[PDB]
This record gives structure tokens, C-alpha cells and sequence, in this order.
């Protein structure tokens, strides 16, 4: 309908050009009309038949947006036009619609105020928020405060801090202190939200608007327009009725009614029906007789004692007023039961009604799907729920398990990203049947542990989100105003229970009591049956707490192991859980270890030994014990001295000693130095006090053993430090503990230890021979249940001798199963390798020209000759007297002639049958890291392609089992070792985003592919697809402003750059000949200004907005794309990649994600270059417009500062990661240089990254790091190529 629309030059059958857009208008006008006031009745819009027209009433208006939407689409596309996503229109078309753009935009911005206030009325935020954007946009030159106002509510409803936390912070650059309150409500914190409400609302009226609530110390510490008062005092409302206050709600209507009539504002008038919330709280309080009265004054269908028409008329398409209509009809059919129970007398039309109800409930996720949302709504479905729950209860009369809510304890681990709201309602309507099993004298089903479950989490949820009020309130219904009267009041579910308490208190500010609490928890469940998932949480959480309070409690630990060696409550019981029944001695944590800290140990050695079932306690214990021993053993380079007297039976004795332990080929230096000190019992003394300076490295890896054998439960990240920390002490010390590793590799699962493959044979030279063994039998091992792991580093390795023994026993070992496979793998490789004869000869004959200006030369033409001696024979035959040639010029110009024919020849496609095709292969696909069913190769791409501007790279394509098509591409004469362990690296990275990937939209992840080196210069390139570079929209811009100026091909960005850099420098003095060092700064500002002014900055906005169908995709791809766009900044800020020009960029459509290609100008090297580079990551105009109006100060700030946070709190195994690709005998990082490269890096991670000695925080290093990357300083003086201005 809207191509009809466009195609037809607005002449639709409805009218002239004008009457189409003035009968839209009146529609929307009239909407938004209504809208404010819903006592407006509007015709055709809010009066239905019966319960079908009300969906569809809601269905119409959805359509309408959509179909405004996809009309601007079409006339923006018409007047403008796209690249690669929408077709140009005829010629009349643009013709017609490029002069009367003028209008159709005045048009527009029109309407927009009423388009917002429609789509807010349909419960469509995405349109209005994008509405709001385009307006504020429009708005570059006292409606600036409605838009405002109108867009901060839309995100709000779209649970979305970050953008009101933007918008706030751009508005406040032009008195609105106050959007900070929605940002804070957005996240969940209503009682934060209510008292930041209210205190606005006091200090900008004037009078004292302030009511009875919790101690705004403790609930902090947890966590002048008439339009303006009325909206606070609304959403102050909602805020109480969400946590479901009903006294504070009272309170609230009476401060307003007070207020109003002391301030005469008659204009402030609370939205809410109070009649349904003095039901809400008769049902809940229990008082039936009186919610029955109540309901009787709400409109709709009368009380049960005509089925299909249950909604009332003058029904306003708002889904709020649907799901108050639903809420009351279940309230209606719950007080019906409850009045007839106290079996067809009753049920045959409460079962009629509450089916009709479910049958009504199920329009929302029915009108959800209609879009691409890719979510339900929860109120909606949970309304649904509920009322199936009901219709099953009163047919089955609480005899069966389907009668219960299917809210359950799971969704602690899978809806974190929800509110507390959701809770409300299943607290609701089980407290009610709770309340009515007492009225049942049969058999019924168990619901006092489903309420006692149901309200644990809910209280959880509470306390997450600092709703210490509603938190109290469920803590107290589970069990059956001041800081004090918590800790007064709380000091098979029973542990969870008690470790909310404990929880709750401490999130109060109590955290001594918290403490004491839980320690007293601990004390009693430590004797318990089970203790399982208790004990172990409980110590867990009480050593986290001790550690964030170290300064405060640095006196207790003292004290309890002063005492141990011979008091607070907190001191005498932490010593009494230390020392309780069921490996760690005094003396070895003696030197080195502080006494505080030993108790950390020994809570976590009783945690582990206590639940050895668990991983989080091995893990605990092997990271402490880890760090120890590091710090010991840096810091380290009675019966002892007794053994030595005896067994040499004032100032020999003390030198003997000394040497004993001066520094501890070591036992030649200690003897050589001890026969040269006193001038043999001191080896022994020796080996056995090494040992025991060197016993929390065998605690480590034991407990990293036990922890690996329960993963054959936790985080990946969690798993590759502790491989890599075990891979790192088998390698630095492997001699002192060599005991330990000779069974623990022996036993060791082969599944978390399939990150770390590259590392493992990048380590098979280690000075050694039981080393060198142990990793080749770890190797072995994970090529059984797994070859397709291990399979092309072995064989392309294989085609010193340490490095050839272990890697002909891996290829043996694994060709013991499919030998054929093994076979034709590597024939598949010879072959690759031999089709990496013109070329080899042009590239000769070019570098002997080049250097001629004798036996050299000779030698060289000899030596290819002989090399070279389907395809070879035609070049052999075609060419065969290239060696009578130079055998006759030795005695030049056939040299030259050959050269010039090579090159006039050269000047693409091939196939595969003349340069060997097989089918039906066994051999794994060039990398399947992710891959849970291997794929084999089942043929060969008939034709290869090449591609230009680049060395040689050739584009094949395969075929896999399941007939897709995989490319990839070839890379000769280039390594690309150094590429493979960039990836390595990045995939590392993307792994530590999975923790907090489970309670966000939009996913925290780098997009990257798969490199694989042939040897040591070919390599085999993974080919990504459905990703579009951003110079093709430059260029296609470039075309169509070429065509649209010709009415009435394109310059490269060297020559345009060089057109307005010319005259500049003519006219201020100077010349082209000077060099580009000695230029001026103003002139380059200046032609960037220039420059910058003719692109426009919407090519990439406007291509993704076209590239969507529905707003709520557009909203979902924009947040995508911002996110993306932040973490692929912050890693290359981070690893130091340079180069990012359009052609090193591509952009997903599909789902806005951000991805890089060339990986080579990394780790700061493009600052060494013709034309350094000082900006870390491209922040280009076009970029910059892309992530929407706020810029740069919304979602990529807050993205930016998560993404380092997450970066330096796992920093450990990245700096563990680069210290292996440092000393690597495979990577040639010349192409101490990697150490240099490793401290940079190191530096950029503690934040050191420009300071002699201050650290920056992580929004310092934001601001600074995106101030750097933004001003015009420096990106005028930068390289032609890079593309500034676009
Ligand atoms: C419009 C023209 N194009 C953009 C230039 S494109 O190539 O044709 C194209 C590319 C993709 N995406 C894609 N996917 C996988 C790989 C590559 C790719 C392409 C070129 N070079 C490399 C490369 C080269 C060298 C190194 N290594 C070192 O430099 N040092 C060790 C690493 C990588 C990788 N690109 C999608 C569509 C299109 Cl059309
Ligand atoms: O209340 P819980 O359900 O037991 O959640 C806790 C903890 O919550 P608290 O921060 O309130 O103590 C953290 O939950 P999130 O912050 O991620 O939402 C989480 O990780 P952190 O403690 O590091 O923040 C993890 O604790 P841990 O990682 O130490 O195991 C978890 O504990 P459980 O997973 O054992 O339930």
C-alpha cells in the first residue's frame, strides 16, 4: 500500500495529494486529542461490538503506524535515495518528488508532536522514540520540553537507562535535573526513584510535598512548568502502586490533595482510578465483603451470580486499560469462588468466564508477534498464566500440580533483566489460594512450599534492586522504618532464608551484624545432613565480605591467630569455625604470607573440604594459593639447623647455614659454594628446605586438578586461567615439582584443555626430556574422541629434532584410526601448497631488473629454471625458450621481452580442474572450534576467482556434509601466524562477556574469523559474508551526486583531497613541493572543515533505518550496532590496531554489528609509519551520527566503561595469553620488540596509559581516550587514504 502510495505521486483513490495528508492528519490529530483526555469517545476508535473489535481496534492502529512508518521510508528513498537496500525509483518519480521535498518534510515535522503522543497511546515506544529523535535532530536552530518529556517516558517503558542517562546529559548543554529519577526508575529502583520524585517536586514548587517513608540515609547508602508537576506526581504514583504500597498510595493522594489546595495549581490531577486500588487492597488484605462492594462501582460485565460481550464499551485502545480490565474480571471470578464455596452449581459459569478471559489475556502476545520484537510481554503473559491457573483450579478444586504458577527459582539464573513487578502478581493470586486451601477438606496439592519459593526469589529480586521496603515486607510473610528495627526484628528453604537475612541486613548498612549472622549460619549448617549448597555459599559470600572490609577487620584476623597460638563475637566465632573437625602448617606461610591473610586460606580450605562437590571452593583455593606462592617465591630470590650440626660433627655453622638458603646446575653452584665457604648431608638438607618453600605451588595445582576434573559447572574464562596458569608453572618450574604434574597429566580430561592447543605446540621445545613427553601424550590424548583439533597444525608441522619427533608421533597417533582420511588431508595440503609458475617467473625477471642496475643473476635464472623444469605443461610449452634464451644472452634484451609479455598476459579466473578433486571426503573443515558435529569436505569449487589490489589472493569455496557453501581465501608469501594468535586473543575476550551476556539485550560480542597458516608463508583465510564495507556508501553517494549535478566517473580521495589542499597552500605561501611534515596546522583544519561540510552524516544512519522493517528492529539493530561499535573501539584501543580506513570496516544489516578485516598495523605500529596516526579507534562524522542524537555520551560511554571494567578485572590471563605469543619460535614479530609491545599493553590495562605515575579511573580513560579520538587537531593532519571527512 505505501509503494502504491509513493508510486502513484500521492493520487490516491481517497483524494488529491492533499486530501490523503489532511485526512491522516485529522486522524492523528484526533488521537492524540483523545489521548490526553480519555473521556473523548472517539468514533470508530473506541466503541466496539463485542470482545473481537477490541483487539482489533488495537491491530488498526498498529497497522497505521507501520504504514506512516514505511511511508516516510519511501519518500525519503525517493528524495534521497540508498545504497544496496531499497531500488531507485523511476526517473518521473525523483524528478517530482526532489521539489516538493520541501513540503513533504514540513509536513512531517507537522505531525511528529501528535505521532509521538499515538504511538505512546499504542504501546509502541519504538515509534515515538524514533519520532522524538528525528524532531530533536530537526530542532538545530516551549515545545523543546513536551518532546523531552514524551521521549525520556518512551525509553522508559523500554527498560533503557543508558539513553535517558545520554538525552540528560545532551540537554544539559541548553533546570532538567530531573531525568536522572526516570534513568534510575528505568533500572528497578522505585524506592530511589519515589524519594528523588519527591524531593524534585518540593524543591520547584516550594512547599514541603514530602511523605512518610524509610530512612533516606539507609535507602541511599542501598543503592517550573504545570506539565512538568503534574508528570512527577504521576509517575510518583505509578512508582507506589508498582511495589504495591497501598498506605503509601493513601498518603500520596493526600499530600496532593493538600498541595493542591495550598497552592491553587488547578492543573495537577493524578491519572489513576482509585476505585481499583481500594479493591486491590480489600483482596489482598483478605476482606472479601468489602472488595465485593467495591467491584460493584467498576464498569463492565456485573459480578457472577452475555459471554462474548464481557468488555465494557467507550474502551480506549490503551493496553493499560485492557489489563485493568482483565485484572478485574479475575478479581471478580476469585471473589465469586471464594463467596460460593463458603459441584455444577457454581462452576458452569465461572469456568465460561474465566475461559473468555484467557481467550481475551492472549491479544498482546498475539500482536507481538505481528512485529520483530523478539520478546513477549511480561505483564501480559503472566495475566494469561494466571488466568489459566485459575480456570484450572476451579474445575479441579486444587488437585492437581497444573493448578500452580509456573513461576519457579530457575529464573534467578535466566530473568535477571526483569523488575520485581512480575512477582507481584504470582504473590497475588497464590496468597488467595493459599488462603483457601482452609476451606478444603479433601486431598489437596502442596502450595505452602511453591508460596514460600515463589516469595523467596521475589524478595531476591527485591533486594538486588534496593527495594529494602518491599524486601522487608516479603522477608516477614515468609517467616509468619529504622536502621534498628531490621537488625531487631531478623537476629528445606530454612538456608536460603537465612542467607536472605543475612543478605538484606548487610545491603541495609549493617554489615558487622550481616557478618555475625552469617557466621553463626555457617556454624550451624556445617553440622547439618546435607550442607551441600549452604555451607559452602555461606563461607563463600562471608570471605567476599571480609575482603571488601580488610582495613576495618584487619585487627580481628590478627586477633584470632594470635589467639590460636596461645575477642569479638565475630573474632571467637570465625576462630571456632576455623578449628572445627572434619594440609596448610604455620610454618610454611611463616615467611612471606601475612597473618590476616592465612585466615583466607583456611576459610577456603574448610569451604572446599566441606563441599568437595562444588567448583567455586577448588577455584577459590587454587587462585589463593597461587598468588601466594608467586608472591613467596619472588620475594624468596629448629630441626634444619639441627640435622646440619650433627651431621657435621661459631662462624662456619652461620655461613654454612646462610648458604644453606642464600638463593634457593643449582646443586653444582650450592656445593661449589659451600666447599669454597666452610674449605655430604647438606644435599639432603637442601632438597628438604626447598620443598617447603615450594609447597603452596603443589596446593595450587592440585586443587586447579580437582577443579579441571569436574568440568570434564563454570565459565569458560573461569577455565582457560587455570589451564594457562598450570601450562605456565609446568614450563618456569618443572623440575621442583615434577612429581606432582607426572600423575596430574596422566589423568586429566582432555575437554578444557582444547583452548590452549595453539600454546601446547607452540611449547614442544621446552630444554627437557619428561616435559617434552608429558605434553606429546597430553596431545595424543586429545586427538582420540576429538581429531579434527589437532589435525592441520600436526601435518602442516610436519611437512632441530625435537621439534620432528613429537610431531611424527601425534601424525602416527592419529592416523591409527582413519588412515585414509590422514592420507588424503595430506595430499589435499600438497597440493594446496603447490598451487600457491608466471607469477613466480614475473616476479623474478622484475627483481633482476630491478637490482641490475653478473653471476648473481645467472644463479638465480638457473635455479628457477630448475625448479620449474594441466597447466604447467601450456605455460612450459608456450614458454619453453625462456632457458635458450638466457643461456644464449649470457654470453639481455630477452629478459626484458619475457618480463613484458608476462605482464601484458597477466592483465583472472581459473579452475580447479586445470591446477586433485576428489569427493566424499573424511577431512575436517579448516577450523571447526565451535562445531559440536565435525563437518567434512564433500568437494572442490570448480572455479577459483582472484582478487586485485593485494599481492595474491585467490577466493575458492567448499561444500560440506550439509550442502552449504563455505569460501575462503588463499595468502601466499605473507604470514599469518601473528593473525591466528590474534584471534586467539579475541576469542579469549568475547568469552569473559558470558556472565554478563545472561541479563542484557544487546549482546557484548567482537565479531572475528578464522586464519590457518600452510607453513610458513601460505596461510587459508576464513571469507565472512552478509557484511557491506562502508566506503560502497561513500562511493554510491559520490555516483549519485555526480548524476544529480549533470542534469542540472567519480575522483578518488587522494585527487579531492589534493583539489582543495592545492590552492590552500598556494595561497598562504607556500607550495606543493614543500613536504607534508612542514605544513601548516590551519590550513589542514581548514580544508577539513571544508571537506567535512559537503558529505552529509547520514549515509550509515539513514542505510540502517531503510534496512529495517519495523521500528522495534530498528531500535533492537541500533542498540546492536552502538554496543558493537564500543567494544570493537575499546579492544583496538587496547591492542593497538591502526589502519581503520572504509575498507577495513563492514557492517552487518542484518543485525548492525561491526566487524574489522585486516589485523596487521596492530600493537601501536601505525605511529612508526610515512604519516603517523595518533587517534586510537575511527570516530568519523558518520560514525558519531549513527549512534543517534545523545552521540557519543548514552549507550557508548556506559558500554566503553563495562567493557574496560571487565577488561581490567580479568587482566591477569590476557598479560599470561600475550607472554606466551611473546615467546613463540613461530611468530616473526619482525615483519625486544615483543616485550616492548607486551608492557605497552600491559601499561594501556592498569590504566598507566599517559602518567608517570597516576592511574587513571575507567571514566577518566574514557573521556580522555574519546576526547583524543575527537578533535579536529588530529584528524586534519592524517593520511589522504583514511577517509576523515566521511
Ligand atoms: C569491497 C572489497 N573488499 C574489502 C577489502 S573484499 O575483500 O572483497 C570483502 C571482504 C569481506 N570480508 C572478509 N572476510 C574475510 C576476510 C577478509 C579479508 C579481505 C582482505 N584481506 C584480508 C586479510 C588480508 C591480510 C591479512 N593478514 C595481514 O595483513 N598480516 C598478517 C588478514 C586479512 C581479509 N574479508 C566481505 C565482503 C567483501 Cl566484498
Ligand atoms: O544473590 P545470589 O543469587 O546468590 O547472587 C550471587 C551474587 O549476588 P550479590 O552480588 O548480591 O552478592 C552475584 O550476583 P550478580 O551480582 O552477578 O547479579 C554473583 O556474582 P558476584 O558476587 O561476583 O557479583 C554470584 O556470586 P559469585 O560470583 O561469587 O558466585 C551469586 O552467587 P551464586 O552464583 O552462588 O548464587
Amino acid at each position: 500500500a505505501a509503494q502504491f502510495t509513493v508510486l502513484s505521486k500521492l493520487r490516491t483513490p481517497l483524494g488529491r495529494a492533499q486530501d490523503t495528508f489532511q485526512t491522516i492528519e485529522g486522524i492523528i490529530r484526533s488521537l492524540a486529542a483523545h489521548t490526553l483526555n480519555p473521556d473523548q469517545d472517539v468514533s470508530q476508535w473506541t466503541t466496539a461490538d463485542n470482545d473481537e473489535g477490541h483487539g482489533n481496534n488495537q491491530l488498526r492502529l498498529v497497522l497505521l503506524l507501520q504504514y506512516l512508518e514505511n511511508l516516510e521510508k519511501l519518500m525519503y528513498n525517493a528524495y534521497e535515495g540508498c545504497a544496496n537496500a531499497l531500488t531507485s525509483p523511476p526517473k518521473v518519480i525523483r524528478t517530482f518528488f526532489y521539489t516538493n521535498r520541501q513540503t513533504c518534510q514540513d509536513w512531517l515535522t507537522r505531525i511528529r508532536l501528535s505521532i509521538m503522543r499515538v504511538g505512546l497511546l499504542a504501546g509502541q515506544p519504538a515509534v515515538t522514540v524514533r519520532h522524538g529523535f528525528d524532531l530533536l535532530t530537526e530542532m538545530k536552530t516551549n515545545e523543546l520540553e513536551v518532546t523531552i518529556m514524551m521521549v525520556v517516558e518512551a525509553l522508559c517503558e523500554l527498560h533503557c537507562p543508558e539513553a535517558i542517562q545520554g538525552i540528560a546529559v545532551w540537554s544539559s548543554s541548553i533546570n532538567l535535573l530531573w531525568i536522572n529519577s526516570v534513568a534510575q526508575q528505568a533500572e528497578g529502583r522505585f524506592e530511589k526513584a519515589s524519594v528523588e520524585y519527591q524531593e524534585h517536586l518540593c524543591a520547584m514548587t516550594g512547599v514541603d510535598c514530602c511523605i512518610s517513608s524509610f530512612d533516606k540515609s539507609v535507602l541511599t547508602l542501598a543503592n517550573s512548568s504545570p506539565e512538568v508537576i503534574n508528570y512527577l506526581g504521576n509517575k510518583a504514583c505509578e512508582c507506589y502502586i508498582s511495589i504495591a504500597d497501598w498506605a503509601a498510595v493513601q498518603e500520596w493522594q493526600n499530600s496532593i490533595h493538600d498541595l493542591k489546595k495550598s497552592t491553587s495549581s488547578t492543573s495537577l490531577n493524578l491519572k489513576a482510578d482509585f476505585n481499583y486500588i481500594k479493591s486491590l487492597s480489600s483482596f489482598e488484605s483478605g476482606k472479601f465483603v468489602e472488595c465485593t462492594e467495591q467491584l460493584e462501582l467498576l464498569p463492565g460485565e456485573n459480578i457472577n451470580l452475555d459471554m462474548k460481550k464481557l468488555l465494557p464499551n467507550m474502551l480506549s485502545p490503551d493496553p493499560r486499560e485492557l489489563q485493568k480490565s482483565i485484572e478485574v474480571q479475575l478479581l471478580r471470578s476469585s471473589v465469586c469462588l471464594a463467596t460460593a464455596l463458603n459441584w455444577q452449581s457454581i462452576t458452569e459459569n465461572v469456568v465460561k468466564y474465566l475461559k473468555q478471559t484467557s481467550r481475551i489475556a492472549i491479544g498482546p502476545l498475539r500482536l507481538s508477534t505481528l512485529t520483530v520484537s523478539q520478546s513477549l510481554p511480561v505483564l501480559s503473559t503472566l495475566q494469561l498464566y494466571c488466568s489459566s491457573a485459575l480456570e484450572n483450579t476451579v474445575s479441579n478444586r486444587l488437585s492437581t500440580e497444573d493448578c500452580l504458577i509456573p513461576l519457579f527459582s530457575e529464573a534467578l539464573r535466566s530473568c535477571k533483566q526483569h523488575d520485581v513487578r512480575p512477582w507481584m502478581q504470582a504473590l497475588r493470586y497464590t496468597m488467595y489460594q493459599n488462603q483457601l486451601l482452609e476451606k478444603i477438606k479433601e486431598q489437596t496439592v502442596p502450595i505452602r512450599s511453591h508460596l514460600m519459593e515463589l516469595g523467596l526469589t521475589a524478595a531476591k529480586f527485591a533486594r538486588k534492586r534496593g527495594n529494602v521496603s518491599l524486601a522487608t515486607r516479603l522477608l516477614a510473610q515468609c517467616s509468619e522504618t529504622t536502621a534498628q528495627d531490621l537488625v531487631q526484628h531478623f537476629k528445606k528453604w530454612g538456608p536460603e532464608l537465612d542467607i536472605e537475612k543475612t543478605k538484606l541486613l548487610y545491603t541495609a548498612g549493617q554489615s558487622t551484624h550481616a557478618m555475625e549472622m552469617l557466621s553463626s549460619c555457617a556454624i550451624s549448617f556445617c553440622k547439618s545432613v546435607k550442607a551441600e549448597y549452604a555451607v559452602a555459599k555461606s563461607i563463600l559470600t562471608l570471605a567476599k565480605w571480609i575482603q571488601a572490609e580488610w582495613k576495618e577487620i584487619s585487627g580481628q584476623l590478627k586477633q584470632v591467630y594470635r589467639a590460636q597460638h596461645q575477642l569479638s563475637t565475630l573474632s571467637k566465632n570465625i576462630l571456632t569455625l576455623i578449628e572445627l573437625p572434619s594440609i596448610e602448617s604455620e610454618s610454611t606461610v611463616h615467611i612471606g604470607v601475612g597473618e590476616p591473610d592465612f585466615i583466607l586460606g583456611q576459610l577456603y580450605h574448610l569451604s572446599s573440604v566441606q563441599a568437595p562437590e562444588v567448583a567455586k571452593s577448588w577455584a577459590a583455593l587454587a587462585s589463593w594459593a597461587y598468588r601466594w606462592g608467586r608472591k613467596v617465591v619472588d620475594n624468596a630470590s629448629x630441626x634444619x639447623x639441627x640435622x646440619x650440626x650433627x651431621x657435621x660433627x661459631x662462624x662456619x655453622x652461620x655461613x654454612x647455614x646462610x648458604x644453606x638458603x642464600x638463593x634457593x646446575x643449582x646443586x653444582x653452584x650450592x656445593x661449589x659454594x659451600x666447599x669454597x665457604x666452610x674449605x655430604e648431608g647438606v644435599i639432603k638438607v637442601w632438597r628438604k628446605v626447598v620443598d617447603r618453600i615450594f609447597s603452596l605451588y603443589k596446593l595450587s595445582c592440585s586443587a586447579y586438578f580437582t577443579f579441571l576434573k569436574l568440568n570434564a559447572q563454570s565459565t569458560d574464562d573461569m577455565i582457560v586461567m587455570a589451564t594457562l596458569r598450570l601450562l605456565r608453572l609446568l614450563v618456569k618450574h618443572a623440575g621442583e615439582l615434577r612429581q606432582y604434574l607426572e600423575h596430574g597429566l596422566e589423568t586429566t580430561p582432555t575437554a578444557p584443555w582444547r583452548g590452549i592447543i595453539p600454546q601446547l605446540f607452540s611449547r614442544l621445545n621446552h630444554p627437557e626430556v619428561y616435559v617434552r613427553q608429558s605434553i606429546c601424550n597430553l596431545l595424543c590424548r586429545v586427538a582420540q574422541d576429538s581429531p579434527h583439533l589437532i589435525l592441520y597444525p600436526a601435518i602442516v608441522g610436519t611437512i632441530q629434532a625435537m621439534m620432528q619427533d613429537c610431531y611424527s608421533k601425534i601424525v602416527d597417533k592419529l592416523s591409527s584410526a582413519n588412515p585414509t582420511m590422514v592420507l588424503q588431508v595430506q595430499m589435499l595440503v600438497a597440493e594446496l601448497r603447490r598451487v600457491t609458475w608466471d607469477e613466480l617467473w614475473l616476479g623474478v625477471l622484475l627483481q633482476q631488473h630491478m637490482y641490475v642496475l653478473x653471476x648473481x643473476x645467472x644463479x638465480x635464472x638457473x635455479x628457477x629454471x630448475x625448479x620449474x623444469x594441466p597447466h604447467e605443461k601450456w605455460f612450459q610449452d608456450n614458454y619453453g625458450d625462456a632457458i635458450e634464451n638466457a643461456l644464449e644472452k649470457l654470453k639481455x634484451x630477452x629478459x626484458x621481452x619475457x618480463x613484458x609479455x608476462x605482464x601484458x598476459x597477466x592483465x583472472y579466473i581459473l579452475r580447479l580442474e586445470e591446477i586433485a578433486a576428489m569427493t566424499n571426503t573424511e577431512i575436517a573443515l579448516p577450523g571447526e572450534v565451535s562445531a559440536r558435529d565435525t563437518v567434512t569436505i564433500h568437494s572442490v569449487g570448480g572455479t577459483i576467482t582472484i582478487l586485485p589490489t593485494k599481492t595474491k589472493p585467490k577466493k575458492l569455496l567448499f561444500l560440506g556434509s550439509d550442502g552449504k557453501s563455505y569460501p575462503y581465501l588463499f595468502k601466499g608469501l605473507e604470514d599469518l601466524h601473528l593473525d591466528e594468535r590474534i584471534m586467539q586473543f579475541l576469542s579469549i575476550v568475547n568469552t569473559m562477556f558470558a556472565t554478563i551476556n545472561r541479563q542484557e539485550t544487546p549482546r557484548f560480542h567482537a565479531r572475528h574469523y578464522s586464519v590457518t597458516p600452510l607453513g610458513t608463508r601460505s596461510g587459508l583465510i576464513q571469507w565472512v559474508d552478509g557484511a557491506t564495507p562502508l566506503f560502497g556508501l561513500y562511493k554510491r553517494w559520490q555516483q549519485r551526486e555526480a548524476a544529480l549535478q549533470a542534469q542540472k566517473i567519480v575522483p578518488r580521495p587522494s585527487e579531492l583531497y589534493y583539489s582543495k589542499i592545492g590552492p590552500a597552500l598556494k595561497t598562504v605561501g607556500l607550495s606543493l613541493d614543500v613536504s607534508r611534515r612542514d605544513w601548516p596546522l590551519h590550513v589542514m583544519k581548514a580544508v577539513l572543515e571544508e571537506l567535512m561540510e559537503a558529505t552529509p552524516p547520514n549515509l550509515l544512519a539513514k542505510e540502517l533505518w531503510s534496512s529495517c522493517t519495523t521500528p522495534d528492529e530498528w531500535w533492537r539493530v541500533t542498540q546492536s550496532y552502538a554496543r558493537s561499535t564500543a567494544v570493537m573501539s575499546m579492544v583496538g584501543y587496547i591492542i593497538g590496531l591502526g589502519d581503520r580506513h572504509l575498507d577495513n570496516v563492514l557492517i552487518d544489516m542484518t543485525t548492525g554489528e561491526v566487524v574489522h578485516i585486516d589485523y596487521n598495523v596492530c600493537f601501536e605500529k601505525g605511529k612508526s609509519l610515512r604519516v603517523p596516526e595518533k587517534v586510537p579507534f575511527r570516530m568519523t562524522q558518520n560514525i558519531e551520527t549513527a549512534l543517534g542524537v545523545t552521540g557519543v555520551e548514552g549507550v557508548f560511554r556506559l558500554s566503553c566503561e563495562q567493557v574496560l571494567h571487565i577488561m581490567r578485572r580479568g587482566r591477569e590471563t590476557l598479560l599470561t595469553l600475550l607472554e606466551a605469543f611473546v615467546y613463540d619460535p613461530l611468530v616473526d614479530w619482525t615483519a625486544s620488540y615483543a616485550v616492548s609491545v607486551w608492557k605497552r599493553v600491559k601499561a594501556k590495562l592498569e590504566g598507566r596509559d599517559v602518567d608517570p605515575n597516576r592511574r587513571m579511573s575507567v571514566a577518566e580513560q574514557v573521556d580522555y581516550v574519546i576526547k583524543e579520538a575527537t578533535n579536529l587537531d588530529n584528524l586534519a593532519q592524517l593520511y589522504e587514504g583514511w577517509t576523515a571527512w566521511v
